[PDB]
């Protein structure tokens, strides 16, 4: 087991010694501020190792972040002990450490002229341990997770949280999936029904869960505390409604209107891809349903080519624009700024994930004869292409309903596997192509690319998509997800480990945009689900009010079990929110103890009551001084007899 | 201006000796514990008069009531000055004085034996200036409810509250449904999506104000927090999870499961007071359309006669199991228990309320030809009731679209109209019916009956339905509606003055149930308002994709509407939540300020960082006593000139 006694790493490139040099002088001149650096040079580009010298200095400013997080309601509990040393009961954890150690470094106080990047070593023994440990285990715990957001950070530890709960949920499709496809069959409108009712099941229980992982991780409502970005743009300056700190102020109002082009980007992203991806699909009907002759499997191939080139060509175009009008939105976060722009990428992803299995389900099968116009075009265009003047050898276009189960089998079956080999086996490939000791291991780390959480999390995303839209026509589909869920928690923690070097520890109350994207794949996959149910059963398709009774009566029931769900789970305990209210309360109540001496939150004695009469004595006496107005008669038992008295007397009129 | 100087005034009935005196007695054993008690007895019932006698001791229980709200998080400021005199800065209220006593009466000190009831006298001075200011005023104002919640209570402030924001947001209505009617003329498929839009709006505004009013008068919470009930059943007993007080427990999904009882006593009230209605609409129909011979005038009032004496009924006997329905269900708190009674009795008020003018926009004009065999039995049940054998004349029906306008004129003018009278002259009449100073003041209050504010708060909320729901069909509707509550604001005020008794101060931090009501109305008024437009505006009428898309369309744009709204109301600055998460932050800084000496929330200078270097220093030196593990070349400049040498040590390979 390789060992470590570097806390960062940071190279700095050397094009030219003229800036080369300045880059080199100043940045140690600022990281001397206050960290210890030694600088070792490999690969023509100098190593900064960066560590913290003084731990008394250190647990000062880690203590002074538990208090800022305290302070702003981010952490449950006070580090009020008031004492750094015996604070270390809950002792400083690794990502907190690397986290904070960042922050000195990329605070004010860097970012420094094309720094090439900064980033902490791997931990190989903990790495063994890790791939080793889930290998062996067959169910993960929350404590392994736990483990995971100690030395990675809460950004990496969640969407492990989430594919845990994700994976452990699909159980349940996977279930009802394989009883739908061994007695109920295809295009079942029943399996429809349990699709919906688990999406919002799985859907409302995880963000139940996200409040809790929040505050049990202390990182509630931290996306509000960091660094505001650099180049936000701000027209005035005020103070923090709450903490009276100047804050730069940027209208709210001005924003939303220019987040309302958000609408016309997202049409120009479906009808661009669109347009790309139902081009492709005609050419695939074209070449396969409607022969063309030889080497039909030589140009079966050619559409897939198209996809290929098309999609990363188009879809960068439009990514221009997407980041382009990001930065117009105008963020004042890091964390607020890199969520919009992967909202916008959704609308790029669904296409590229969908629209071929909308073209079948919606297009294809349900009628096809609106295909004849398409295939004319590629009948005349092939002709041309041929340069020999006779006719491309033709044969009737027949809708063959299998393509939607081919079609869903590649993506829950052949896509996943090309994913294992792209995903994992293609970067330890790039390494095997690359082919003191602290020297060579961190020339090799230093190689490596960011692990991005993104990319794991819409792998996942679009997948919830397939089952929540598409798996009524392949329901099967969850049992094919569930065995990849499994492997892929093995697989990305392993890539984490070799493939790539170690993130930043990034702290996130949730999974963030990724929420409204199965949120709205939720509620879409009701229509879907429906709609393609009426429609791909093949009594004519009557469109007019057999498709749109499907939908209503499955929106609807999508709906209704969304008040029935979120009605059920809010009468539930959630251990989250009632650690936050029960501190508030003791803090309060603390307050309370230590200014009235312990004794608030009995009755006084009926003796008192002459007390009481004492009072009414004092009243009359003062009032004695100076009409109908005081009139008492005093005393217990002297107006129980005068009302015993007239009680007699109201019978006597009797 | 009459005066009063009594709190409370508690009449005792008097049947029988026996229990009369065992009531009067210990009744008078009670308050006197607490209470000062002055009983004079008139109109056969014994009155009890029940003051604070002590100011000392009652302000000290007052500022004890204080502590308990801030410290359950119900008030944002705490009243820690300590000192219960120098804390009446922020002074006692009538309302917190007369609620706090009522609670000392009527807490477990109290309910006895049949007591007639418990009450506070009215202020004449007070009430004739509200009148009067109200009655001047064009314009409401904030501080004029503040007012009404410091001598009655929130209770009856927020349905005024609620009212008047009601009131100034109908304004818009009134205002393209003017031009709705001026210009489009009727059955407008935009002005029901203005309406969708509009609903959308005041109702996601106002849940906003509610958090707002309840920072502001510091009841925010207090729903959980008032005395539970009496003949409440709990199976066990366990800690408060937050404050750790013994609370009894009763499982929570053996509720949920209870209250699935709804459903199909929705369905029961739904069918009852349906065919209650739709059989009153048939005679309707076939005593006008279909003529039948003289009296036709005097025949003309007997649909109307059988629902005065249908409606209260049927749907008496199904409130009968409402009730018993809501026992079941087994609330835990007052507060609980009567806020869903009330959504028990919506369903009620929904049929008696819309259900005529259902029959007429989706049965009667669209179709009506499913009416003629609803007519024939009218025809032939006339028959037997006219003795003689010869028919009833008869002529052909024929559909009149001007029915759901003449409807429509009668529930925004013709039923407010005689609403003004029911409401007020009627009580008022009963006054004269009915025809010391104290004697004779306290005998005339103490026959009318206690304010109900739910009666108030439902002939605004079911308005609202005509608005949300039938006002596409009558687009002067708004208009009505609007003159109507600035009357509403002046008459319901006059009535609580002399038409019933000053109401108990009771707290709530918002209007409840009817949140729910108001957005139910909302939606299903998007619906109903595009399929009312669809189906009156009279091609054939294609009920298969003419009607669905009307409503598919209509639906969703409310959906996204309500989506979009939301996103913009919560970019906006929220008041009330600002208040508490400052205080928040500010009690969280001053414990720190306490602790660490006023110092916590600069940068080292560089020369620290030769402690840097001597922390390092210790480190070798304590290695130094015990293999590349430690290496450093230390001091800032001895990397830095390594580094340098490096630099053009590379470039001389190159
Ligand atoms: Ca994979
Ligand atoms: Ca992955
Ligand atoms: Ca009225
Ligand atoms: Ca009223």
């Amino acid at each position: 087991g390789v060992d470590f006694v570097i806390h960062y790493k940071v190279p700095a490139a050397e094009r030219d010694e003229a800036e080369a040099g300045f880059v080199q002088l100043i940045r140690a001149l600022t990281t001397v501020g206050l960290a210890t650096e030694v600088r070792h040079g490999e690969n023509e580009s100098l190593l900064v190792f960066v560590k913290v010298a003084s731990p008394d200095l250190f647990a000062k400013q880690v203590y002074r972040a538990r208090l800022g997080d305290w302070l702003h309601g981010v952490r449950v509990s006070a580090p009020h002990n008031d004492i750094a040393q015996a604070l270390q009961d809950e002792p400083v954890v690794e990502a907190e450490r690397l986290r904070l150690i960042y922050l000195m470094i990329t605070k004010p106080h860097n970012e420094w002229k094309h720094v090439e990047s900064i980033f902490p070593l791997h931990s190989h023994s903990f790495n063994k341990e890790w791939i080793k440990k889930w290998s062996s285990k067959y169910t993960l715990e929350q404590t392994d997770i736990d483990n995971i957001r100690d030395k990675f950070g809460e950004s990496v530890a969640f969407y492990f949280a989430f594919l845990r709960s994700y994976f452990r949920f699909l159980v349940i499709p996977s279930a009802f999936g394989f009883g739908a496809w061994l007695l109920l069959g295809q295009f079942s409108y029943l399996y429809a029904l349990l699709c919906g009712l688990w999406s919002v099941v799985f859907f409302e229980y995880w963000k139940k869960q996200e409040v809790d992982l929040a505050v049990q991780w202390g990182v509630r409502g931290v996306s509000s505390i960091q660094q505001s970005r650099p180049e936000f743009e701000w027209e005035h300056e005020a103070e923090d409604p709450i903490t009276g700190e100047p804050v730069k102020v940027y209208p709210p109002m001005k924003r939303v209107k220019t987040q309302l082009l958000q609408i016309p980007f997202a049409l120009a992203c479906v009808v661009a891809l669109g347009a790309l991806i139902v081009t492709c699909n005609s050419l695939e009907v074209f070449i396969n349903e409607v022969y063309s002759g030889p080497g039909k499997q030589y140009l079966g191939f050619l559409p897939t080519i198209f996809l290929v080139i098309g999609t990363p060509t188009i879809s960068g175009v439009l990514m221009g624009a997407a980041e382009k009008l990001n930065a117009m939105e105008n963020y004042a976060t890091v964390d607020a700024h890199d969520a919009a722009l992967i909202q916008k990428q959704f609308v790029l992803n669904f296409m590229t994930s969908y629209m071929a299995l909308f073209f079948t389900a919606f297009v294809y099968i349900p009628f096809g004869h609106i295909l004849h116009p398409f295939l004319n075009f590629w009948r005349a265009t092939a002709q041309t292409l041929t340069f020999s003047e006779k006719e491309l050898p033709t044969r009737e276009f027949q809708i063959n309903p299998a393509r939607i189960s081919n079609q869903m089998f590649y993506f829950t079956v052949t896509a996943q596997i090309v994913n294992f080999a792209t995903e994992v086996v293609v970067p330890y490939i790039k390494q095997q192509a690359f082919q003191a000791e602290f020297l060579q291991r961190v020339r090799e780390e230093c190689t490596l690319e960011e692990y991005d959480v993104s990319g794991d999390y819409r792998e996942m995303v679009m997948q919830f998509g397939y089952v929540a839209m598409f798996s009524v026509a392949w329901p099967l589909a969850a049992c094919c997800f569930l065995v990849n869920n499994w492997v892929e928690l093995r697989s990305d923690a392993l890539k984490i480990a070799i493939s790539s070097r170690r993130p930043i520890p990034w702290r996130t109350d949730s999974i963030g945009p990724w929420l409204t994207a199965l949120s709205f794949l939720s509620w879409l996959g009701s229509i879907t689900s429906s709609a393609i149910v009426y429609l791909c059963s093949n009594a004519s398709p009557l469109k007019a009010w057999g498709l749109l009774l499907s939908i209503l009566f499955a929106e609807h029931f999508y709906l209704v079990v969304q008040l029935a769900v979120r009605f059920v789970l809010s009468k539930l305990d959630s251990p989250g929110l009632q650690k936050e209210r029960k501190e508030r309360f003791q803090t309060k109540k603390r307050l309370l103890q230590e200014n009235l001496g312990q004794d608030a939150a009995a009755a006084p004695g009926i003796e008192h009551s002459e007390k009481i009469t004492r009072e009414a004595l004092e009243e009359e006496a003062r009032q004695a001084s100076i009409e109908m107005f005081w009139q008492r008669q005093r005393g217990m038992q002297e107006t129980i007899e005068i009302g015993r008295r007239m009680i007699e007397q109201q019978l006597a009129a009797g």
